[PDB]
């Protein structure tokens, strides 16, 4: 809170809870997260549309450059590939799932829209996919099918949002529901921006930035931004130079990841904005990873693109960890950016 | 069927080995006191619930301790290092949520993670603290005990998933036996034992004080009736009945008792299966070596994924266990050495 | 049943990625032209066959390129070194006969062998030449394309063995669909795509030019219903129907289209099975990402021993694929996103 | 401070497990007899020193056995083969001098060496004999016991190096407690136990005979506060106080006792640290399982290089241990279950 002390709510807890707990595996975002996004953003924009692959495009009209801001609403999960004779389920990953995060875990097996049954992940006696299975308490293939399970059924971890200490949280899918949360807050806080703004909750980031590619083509923005998580490996046993970002040290301004080298004018501009407005920030370089920005910048004849990231520990698990001060800083910098973008010269 | 709300109370109370007084002890006392003549807590914390009767003196032990973790060190940036309480596998700790018990009835959340299969030196817990001092201000100390954040849920028509079915499913079982039992020709001591998971310690001391004529343990046993397990290595099958223990690594159950239990199960059409473990150990291993020897048997609830936050059990096997134990207590006056 | 003579023509025409104009292109044009309003060949060599109709614009893609080899070097004693075109496994080249394409409709035989498990540095082709000069005299150059010496044959009552069922079985399919289709409420573009095996390249460019409302790919999918494969890893079974693609590594098919395809199959009693690939990739991976997005589905022909001179397919699955695609096109005007 | 000459007597007396009667037993009796009402030696050789008082009966155990070697074989050229008594690491035996005990109060020197990391089959002792017969003439037999040739010396301002600080530092501690203690409201049994190093055997049998209301062990604990040890694995630090044992592999100390000891140390400003061992074992592991159970705690002297001829201890931690144990005995009458 420490400038000339400011009072901030920092994160709207009930709203964050809504967004992290709606199911929305890649390709199947329509099952939960889509409608949560539409309901929570529609009042703050002039127009909401969902496009052909299911991207939610929320348009706030203004006189200025066309700006796209993308936050992916898909989460990683599992799909049922086979139902064994004794009712056990075999699975394939949707997105980059590590088998070791599935062992002795509870799951929500989505048998219909707004309907799940519990499952337990286990391995055949380190584990790879051939060894992983899900127990739903069925005794036979017939019983599992009776229960609503089919080849193609989608599954997420059973995770809920909880507080960790004074400023931190644990949850499923902070990647990238924390950014979906962020653009919802930007949408509320943005007023009279000299910018033609397109908030996009993208589909299928986790399987290759697919939703960002097609929505960016449709929108044809002058400038693009992604908001995603980035690695915070500020944990025991990590060399300082490999920590990438630190929790609570601010919003992360992306210099580059494996999918994008952010436009250096935009990188410099965002840093100077953060400095001017005393918003906590840190500079982000990812040796791997990839974000929607990787697709946006390559749209048509090219789009100058930047990115802000929320540092997150334990990415791609049921127990991702984020710091509310970094989330606050991200909302603020993005807001300031959109209010100042009519001045940006490239 | 099972009494779902009772089962929930029993599995969700905290009570790691040595620290059972922090939750589970009071649940057992509260739930059993009305069905027995006397309840006592002994020097190591065993709950000894006595139902007077005319017949042989019988001890039935269900261990109330669960496996868990203890804080060994608080790192400079507020992360916790831990030691196992009981047989914990590190691979069950990664990307899991925990309840970090800062007082009786008070917890904060924690997250399990590893340093870049994992061994103990690579395991740590994140509680959202920024420094050692902050962790300490939040109430964490060397010796703080920790359990998984687990809750009871239903799986399909007859099954359940929970933390600590090992051995709260047996604690639940003896509560039901106590409720059901009336005018048995037996002098019955129901014992919720402490510190089974660190070497059958509470059973040893309680059995000594009680000096029973006959002993029984109720515990989980391995159900490895899961994909990729050879049939001969499945041990028990969920839904195929209560498991009558022939032997485990800690006890060869008295063959007269084993046969008598099987004949009772056959005579009352109680579903059962015969259990042999090549490893493991149960309170029966302490009971039978009490003083000059105690003829001892054991019943087990088949359980999948033992020693994890996601243990799985079948209500039909639980009911069969309650039923067979009740019939055993009702008929033990007729058993001869 | 299948039109065996038509199948034979399509599988035996050469058409390695980037060099489809050497054989398969003209076969496709010759065999489809009478059943559509217009056939064009585009800049990269895709064959686009257009059947005008009143309804949504639909692209159906079957790749006409096959995997093969290209000559990288002619050794002093006349042996050839090669590079793969598409995903070629070197172990499928050993002690095999090849057709070394020296011109359009002209070849010399070759023999694959390894230098005393094999990688590419060990593979060479023997064409019976004694020197580099003799090899060149025979028409071989750096860049010369090579296919297996393969032919279509029958296996038992319903099955076939052939070179390039991937993806000539789908080229065969769209030819049959073109013949069957009448008065459809759809503007239809059958596309024999180039260079799928090197990264879905022709599908990308042809899809951009067509700008379809809906997209479909027809390709082979893994049938690993063979000895030693766990049931859960078999993917599809031969003779159990056309495979409706849910996802592969290149596409998650639109769920509305997946459901609609399944309901059509049920309605018309067409045999089907649901396909999930953990790897792979098909033209659908390029089509759905065209411009602002294209809702896309796929049907697959189950095939054993994919990417070899002995790929195996079931006529019943091929018939089911023809029938379902036809029903799809006749019914797509009713489909709503 | 410590009483240096007393400490020297205690660490330098021979007394390997089972053979404590050869030196250490008589030292303990001589040094304690004047400060207690009665001293008795029991059937396995435990020294039981009883100070009568009005209050709870308290057993305090410090093990007088040290690790060592026993002669298994005399080779043709006079070399000795050995078996370990207690947890001896062979790498602590190479290029070391030994006292080979040929009678009570009589020794000859020996030298440890290995055959060309080393295991037991490679270890031998050279006593300067030329033949088996000469070794035998010198008094060596199968069963001869052997200790390192170690003596107490000072290291810097507050530290010491010695053979057998494990557990002669605790033997020294109970002698000082006995000297200091006067008119305590407690019925005190100081026990110098036998055969701790081979499985807590003397503590088990003495605790049974005594039947105490409360038990305490005093032993060394790991101080790995040395170069290259991660902070979370140091366990205790020399000079940072007496270690209050929360748990080791043999005992989870009674939490009421653990907390009470910490509060006493805080109330009297006695430096202390909290101890958790993931392995190890102490007499407390036998004491608490006596009969119907005995609430038990433990204090430890941090020690570096445990189980060697060069164990290291800090006098400030020793003094704190004496002080806390004295305050515990003086205040135990107030402790409630
Ligand atoms: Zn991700
Ligand atoms: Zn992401
Ligand atoms: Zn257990
Ligand atoms: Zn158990
Ligand atoms: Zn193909
Ligand atoms: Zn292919
Ligand atoms: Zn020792
Ligand atoms: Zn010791």
């Amino acid at each position: 809170r420490g400038s000339h002390m400011e009072v901030r709510n920092m994160v709207d807890y009930e709203l964050l809870k809504k967004v992290v707990e709606a199911p929305g595996v890649s390709g199947y975002e329509f099952l939960g997260i889509r409608d949560v996004v539409i309901e929570e953003i529609k009042d703050y924009v002039d127009e909401v549309k969902v496009d052909k692959l299911g991207n939610v495009i929320a348009h706030k009209k203004g006189e200025g450059p066309k700006v796209m801001i993308a936050a992916h609403m898909d989460q990683i999960g599992l799909m049922v590939t086979h139902i064994e004779k004794n009712g056990f389920l075999r699975v394939a990953p949707i997105g980059g799932v590590d088998p070791k995060t599935l062992i002795a875990q509870r799951f929500k097996v989505w048998i219909d829209k707004g309907k799940f049954i519990y499952g337990v992940g286990a391995s055949v006696p380190a584990p790879d996919w051939d060894q992983i299975f899900i127990d739903i308490g069925a005794e036979s293939k017939e019983e599992a099918e009776d229960m609503g399970v089919k080849i193609g059924t989608v599954i997420t971890w059973d995770g809920r949002l909880e507080r960790l200490g004074k400023h931190r949280f644990v949850s499923i899918a902070f990647d990238d529901r924390i950014a979906v949360y962020t653009i919802l807050e930007v949408a509320k806080q943005l007023k009279d921006a000299k910018a033609d703004v397109y908030f996009v909750a993208t589909v299928q980031e986790e399987v290759g930035l697919r939703g960002a590619r097609t929505s960016a083509f449709g929108i044809e923005p002058d400038y693009g931004f992604a908001i995603d998580v980035t690695i915070a490996a500020d944990i025991p046993g990590t060399p300082e130079h490999k920590q990438v970002t630190h929790l609570g040290k601010g919003t992360a301004i992306k210099i580059m990841d494996r999918s994008v080298i952010c436009h250096p004018t935009i990188v410099r501009w965002l840093e100077e904005l953060a400095k001017k407005h005393e918003i906590p920030y840190q500079l982000e370089i990812l040796l791997g990873g990839g974000t929607d920005a990787g697709a946006i910048h390559l749209t048509k004849a090219g789009v100058p693109t930047g990115a802000l990231s929320v540092p997150a520990r334990y990415i791609h698990s049921n127990t991702e960890v984020v710091d509310e001060r970094d989330v606050d800083a991200t909302v603020e910098l993005m807001t300031k950016a959109l209010e100042n973008i009519h001045e940006l010269k490239i």
